[PDB]
C-alpha cells in the first residue's frame, strides 16, 4: 500500500486526485504551506524542508502552482523553484514515480490543431512558459537523476464548485437564468473533467519507471454554444441562451489535443463526456 | 545613422559585435551594470531600460549569466531582465530585436543535425531558461507586434577569452566574428520575427579541434544543426571555416 504525495492537494485539481487515490487503495498525503482526514503535512517547499516532508513517500503528483495576474514572467520563478526542490527532495529519498501537472497551454498554433506531444510548444501565456519550463526540469531529472517524471498536458479543467466562463454558466444555469455569449464563435475548445483528470494520475502512477509527456484530453472539443446548451438542458434551463453582439467574437481560440499516445502507453480513456460530466456535476449542485 | 543597444556589449560576443555595428556604418551604444564608443549604465530596471532606450532604433540582447550552481533560480534574472527590455523597446517603439538563444536548446542526437522544427530538449538549467527568454520574446512578436528574432548559435570561439578551446562525438564550432556578422544580417531584416540556427556547418571531434590549431600554430555529446532556415531567409553563412578563423587568431595572438 503505496503513500502518494500531493502538492497543492487542497487545491481544486487537488482534491479530486486525492481521493482518486484513496479509492485506488493507497493513501493521500497532502502537502500544503499551511491550513486553517486525510494526512496532512505543512511545508515551505524548500529543499531541506521536503527531504522530511517526503522521507516515507512512494510517489509524488506534483500539482502546486500559482495562476498568475500581471501576464509577467516573474510571477512564477517561484513555481520553478517550488519544481526543482521537490525533484531535488525526491532524489534524496529516492523516488521516481512522479506526475507533473503541465498543460494545453503550451501550445497555441491554431494551423496545427489537433495538436500531439510532437506539437512545437508556443506559449500564448507567460503561464505556459513556465509550464513548459518545469517541464524540462523535470525532464533533465529523468535523464539524469534517474528520476520517473511523467508531464500531463491537461485540456482545460472543469468541475463541480469552483467565475470562469464554465463556472458562471453551472451557477446562472443552475438558478434558471438566462446564459449570454459575447458573441458567436467558431473555436474549439477541449474540456477535461476533474474526475477524469484525476484518473489519468492514477494510471499514469501505474507507469512508475515510464517517463515522458502525454496529452491528457477528453475528446471533445466543444464551441462556447455548443457548452452553454449543454449546461442548460441538464440543468432544466432550456433554450435560456442569449447571443449579445452579432458575428464573430475573435476574441477566443481553437485548442484541443490528440490523446493517442495516453491511449496506447497509459492505457487511459476518459470515463465522461462534457454532457455526462455536466448531468453528474448538476445532479450534485444541491448541496 | 542607425543607433543600435547592445545588452552585455561589453562581453566576449557584445565586443565582436559591438565592432561589427560601426564596421555597417552605424552607431553601437553598449548597455552595461558597471563602468569598472558611447557606453550607458543601466540597473535594467524597467523604469531606466525606458529612459536609456529612448532614441535607440534597434536592440541586440546579450546580457546573459552562465549559472554554477545548476539552479533554475540563478537565471530567473536574465527572464525578468528580458522581459523589462522588451516592454521598454514597446515603450519606444523599437521593434527590431536580436536575441541570443544556443544550440543548447537542443539535445536529443537521435535527430542530427538539428533544425528549428526539432523538439527542444534542453539538457542544462541553461539552456532551459534561454527557451523560456526565446518564448518571451515570442509572445511579445505575436501579441505587441515587435520583431524578436532568436539566434540560437552554436559554440563560440575566438580571440581573447581558460576552457578547452582556449586552453590550446562531433560538435559546431562558430567563430565570433562570424556570429557577429549574423547578428548583422538578422538586424537587415527589420520586419522578420522567429528563431535561426546559426552554425557554421563545423562539426569537429575534439581529436580535429587540437590537429586544425597545432597546424596553424605550429606546435561528451555531439552537437550540430541545420542552418538552412538563415541561408534561406536573412542571407547568412559563415566567411571562415573552423581552419581559417584559427589562422587569423593566431595572426592576432603575435600582437
Ligand atoms: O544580469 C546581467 C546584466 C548584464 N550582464 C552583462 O553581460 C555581459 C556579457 O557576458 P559574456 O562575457 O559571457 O558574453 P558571451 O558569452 O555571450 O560572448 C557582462 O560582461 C555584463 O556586463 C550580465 O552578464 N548579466
Amino acid at each position: 500500500s503505496l503513500k502518494i504525495a500531493v502538492t497543492g492537494g487542497t487545491g481544486f485539481l487537488g482534491q479530486y486526485v486525492v481521493e482518486s487515490i484513496k479509492n485506488d487503495g493507497n493513501t493521500p498525503i497532502i502537502l500544503t504551506r499551511s491550513i486553517g482526514d486525510y494526512e496532512y503535512r505543512v511545508s515551505d517547499y524548500t529543499l531541506e524542508d521536503l527531504i522530511n516532508q517526503l522521507n516515507d513517500v512512494d510517489a509524488v503528483v506534483h500539482l502546486a502552482a500559482t495562476r498568475g495576474s500581471q501576464g509577467k514572467i516573474s510571477e512564477f520563478h517561484d513555481n520553478e523553484i517550488l519544481t526543482q526542490n521537490l525533484y531535488d527532495a525526491c532524489y534524496e529519498n529516492n523516488i521516481s514515480n512522479i506526475v507533473y501537472a503541465s498543460t494545453i497551454s503550451a501550445y497555441s498554433d491554431e494551423t496545427s490543431l489537433p495538436w500531439n506531444e510532437k506539437e512545437l510548444p508556443l506559449p500564448d501565456l507567460m503561464y505556459g512558459v513556465s509550464k513548459l519550463a518545469c517541464e524540462h526540469i523535470g525532464n533533465i531529472y529523468s535523464r539524469k537523476k534517474g528520476l520517473c517524471i511523467k508531464n500531463l498536458r491537461f485540456a482545460h479543467l472543469y468541475g463541480f464548485n469552483e467565475n470562469y466562463m464554465i463556472n458562471r454558466f453551472f451557477r446562472q444555469a443552475f438558478h434558471g437564468e438566462q446564459l449570454t455569449l459575447h458573441a458567436n464563435s467558431v473555436a474549439k475548445r477541449e474540456f477535461l473533467y476533474a474526475k477524469d483528470a484525476a484518473k489519468s494520475v492514477i494510471y499514469a502512477l501505474k507507469q512508475e519507471k515510464v517517463s515522458g509527456t502525454f496529452n491528457i484530453g477528453s475528446g471533445d472539443a466543444l464551441t462556447n454554444y455548443e457548452v452553454a446548451n449543454t449546461i442548460n438542458n441538464a440543468f432544466g434551463n432550456k433554450d435560456n441562451l442569449l447571443v449579445k453582439n452579432p458575428n464573430a467574437n475573435e476574441g477566443i481560440h481553437s485548442s484541443y489535443m490528440d490523446s493517442s499516445k495516453a491511449k496506447e502507453l497509459l492505457d487511459f480513456s476518459t470515463d465522461y463526456n462534457f454532457a455526462t460530466a455536466v448531468e453528474e456535476i448538476h445532479l450534485l449542485m444541491r448541496g
